[PDB]
């Protein structure tokens, strides 16, 4: 004796409920939307589930204290590229373009930083890939060479081993080596040209039909789509380089191209790595492909930071950003403390991995934004006349976005860590007073189910901005990561709380 | 093909859901208690409806602005007596004696106003009481005299009419007067004593056999309670005095007698008022029963605040009070932000009803503890040295308690509207800054689905004290009585947004 019965929601809509003696059952469609939580139907063996869940995303699981050349906090499980405001990967830079708040396409830093952060993380957490040599065995040969084009093996007194010359005319079918990888899709190869060409990659996809060429040319162009060719400029190439391109990536920036702010999804996957083709004169060597090539981001990263660090230590935004309503817009060239810090935390481990001083010297200048407010191209707020943040977004009025701040904060410890007592005086100097008000001022966040991102209720006498759920679990492994550099019961004691807002906690009521 | 599914909580326990094709249906009985909402089977002819709500209690439907000399908010739906923090009512005072933080009973001076408020309030929105006047006829008797008492007809100088001699020893059986009144609770009755004796109320219940007797005698006793004989002490009552009792409450009060900081519940009711019975001598006249009695009640109040406000202008509070972890205790002494306001409002409706000077100057006094640091025997806090702050509980640290701090604004501003010009600037400067520092820090109370009572989470670096929902609806209760007497967006606005709250409604997450 199941029955329906009507329930009255708030005294104003009625939903179809179910009705068993003394117990009501509600509908999951109304419950869902309601209190916005999430449910699942999972199968079994003979058997399904309904999995419900109060949140989702997760809390990073700390296997050690933190330290400046290990893992960053938990990004060994945070894909950057793939996101859909990144436009690609620059064939020139070797790192993503934004396109967020432009979609004119622009380098932003902190997408960089993180790009370069997770894979310095995920080389040290994965299985090493599995590597693939290629054209390596005794004379002569692999290539394919049409009439009219020339591979040669050739000595280069700079190198050890001998090397590929190549000669094919842009009309020509190019030059070929066979590959036939269809596992791994990072490819790298040594090259330097010496004159205009190109090195084109034959991939087969799940879409059905030709494969997807993508084609790796000579100029400075970003990306381009053509059916199914797809083009990223690398610039001139004409000294030794090693290039490294990850083809899923590629591939799919290539297919999902589009003139708005987010890269178009796709379900298509490459299926095999076919060949290589060359067009043009130049030469070309340890050509591998790999399942991963981990640090080799990390060191484009950490390279583009140092090159385009300005004269004050800044990495600039160049494009305009409103915040919403009631703060000021940011005009093009405004500097964001979380910006910094990531900074910071790539360099300092680039330094910890090379000596390499230029890596310290960005890391150490990087600290001038944090000495300067807002309203004097800098990153300084003073929450009402006590408390020094750096701000994630530089606004008038000021803004205190916690997340930012809080990645300002590992950034500074990196430093002073690194830097040791007498160089990293300064930012072990801005980081002690950046806790002090840390400390104060989280209580601020926390709305007893869950956290806010920023102040701007409290700044503009407004709504809170409540933290959605993947940046409620982004401050709790921030402040469990500081937990464990900082032994302050308020980190303990409200990682533990906010973790229970997870699964319908509540701080108590009266 | 109903189907029972197991629902899996967070990853934890598992509850038995019901299916049907896609759609899943959760149970009441977890629900009411996971989310902490509520629920009720309503009767319907011949079928039922479950009635869901995300909240308890209501917001009070303002009929017009705001104005000192009417209902106080939302007292006219407000029973102070009822609640079991009330032990009774006195007998010499006429006003609540509270017990709810020491089982000692003490007057107190907030439920004293508030009292008064309810039943001014109550006086302004119901319909007129049925009154009932007893032994008003030609000579000479409706008496019952028993031998060797005496009850006559005479006349005492002082008053326009004749009054009843009586005399009868504490063994005999007494005078009595036949009432029988089986609607009206609340007896009043002139009288004035030449001896110890006593009015015994004999009163019929819903509880089977004997009727309750209530006796009133000329003792400074509380309330006591022996088998179905309740005693009030209301003093010598040696000089025409209007005696005026709330039979319910008073049947109530002795029936629940407890030695803890609660009354007892009882369903016991009152059914039939069957006489009165006087031993002693003296004399009575104008012996009524009437529905309710609710400007004698607010009288009896505003006479005991005058009476009882010290040398400082302050009622102090002569029980230690805890607020929790973090706060020292407060020693006897301490005066409330609430109670100086709640007896401002008080005060300035006796001025406005009476012109009777003594409630006015009591009034203007009162603004005496705002002046002072709550350490210094005052009741000023200041927010992060900036923001002026009038503590219901005046503690160190300091607490912010959001509703008591309004209740002290109102009461600041019927003062000073009713004080006029010269005399109330006082009162109109300290509510202009208290109200200034409300609307900078209101959104600190704003959760994004509910409020918090205080900012104790800030004070101290813990958690959120979440208001439950009756504080919340008195929260928009007191912004909406503001935002009639002050048009700033804020009140408007915060009205419209935790009104929402009820109905399950959240600020947005980004």
């Amino acid at each position: 004796r199941y029955e329906e019965i009507d329930c009255l929601i708030n005294d104003d809509a009625t939903i179809k409920g179910r009705r068993e003696g003394s117990e009501v059952y509600m509908p999951f469609s109304w419950m869902e939307k309601y209190f916005e939580v999430y449910g699942k139907v999972v199968q079994y063996d003979g058997y399904d589930r309904f999995e419900f869940s109060h949140s989702y995303s997760k809390v990073y699981a700390q296997r050690e204290q933190y330290h400046p050349n290990g893992v960053f906090m938990s990004f060994e499980g945070y894909n950057v590229e793939v996101r859909d405001r990144v436009k690609c990967i620059s064939g020139v830079e070797g790192v993503p373009l934004s396109t967020q708040w432009g979609p004119q396409g622009y380098f932003y830093a902190i997408q960089i930083a993180q790009y370069g952060l997770s894979h310095y993380s995920k080389n040290l957490t994965e299985r090493p890939p599995h590597v693939e040599v290629y054209d390596t065995a005794e004379e002569r040969s692999a290539w394919t060479v049409p009439k009219g084009c020339s591979l040669t093996r050739v000595y280069d007194k700079t190198r050890a081993t001998s090397v590929r010359e190549f000669s094919a005319p842009e009309n020509s079918e190019g030059v070929s080596l066979p590959l036939g990888n269809t596992k791994d899709f990072i490819i790298s190869f040594d090259l330097k040209f010496t004159s205009n060409g190109s090195v084109s990659v034959i991939l087969e996809t799940t879409e059905k039909g030709p494969p997807f060429v993508i084609h790796y040319v000579t100029t400075t162009q970003l990306i381009l789509l053509k059916d199914r060719d797809i083009t990223y400029g690398i610039g001139p190439r004409t000294t030794w380089t090693t290039v490294t391109r990850d083809l899923l990536t590629d591939l799919r920036k290539g297919i999902g191209l589009s003139n708005t702010k987010a890269v178009k999804a796709t379900k298509t996957m490459p299926r095999r790595v076919v060949k290589l083709v060359v067009h043009g004169t130049g030469t070309i060597d340890n050509i591998t492909i790999s399942t991963t090539s981990h640090m080799a981001a990390f060191y484009a990263a950490s390279d583009w930071l140092v090159r385009n660090q300005d004269e004050r230590g800044g990495w600039p935004i160049m494009v305009t950003r409103k915040l919403g309503e009631g703060f000021r817009a940011l005009e093009p060239g405004w500097y964001s403390a979380m910006a910094q810090g990531q900074a910071m935390s790539t360099l300092v481990r680039a330094y910890l991995m090379t000596k390499d001083d230029r890596y310290l010297k960005a890391a150490l200048r990087a600290t001038g934004p944090f000495k300067l407010p807002s309203e004097q191209h800098g990153v300084k707020a003073v929450f009402m006349n006590k408390y020094d943040w750096y701000e994630e977004y530089p606004t008038i009025p000021s803004s205190f976005v916690l997340n930012g701040f809080i990645y300002s904060l590992i950034g500074l410890f990196d430093l002073a860590q690194t830097a040791g007592e007498k160089l990293g005086r300064d930012a072990g100097q801005l980081y002690s007073k950046g806790m002090e008000s840390l400390k104060v001022m989280l209580p601020l966040y926390d709305t007893g189910s869950g956290t806010i991102y920023d102040l701007r209720h409290f700044i503009l006498g407004t709504a809170p901005n409540l933290a959605r759920w993947d940046y409620h679990t982004t401050h709790i492994n921030q402040l469990q990561l500081l937990g464990t550099i900082d032994n302050s019961p308020i980190f303990r004691d409200s990682v533990k709380r906010w973790k229970s807002y997870l699964k319908g906690g509540r701080a108590k009521h009266n």
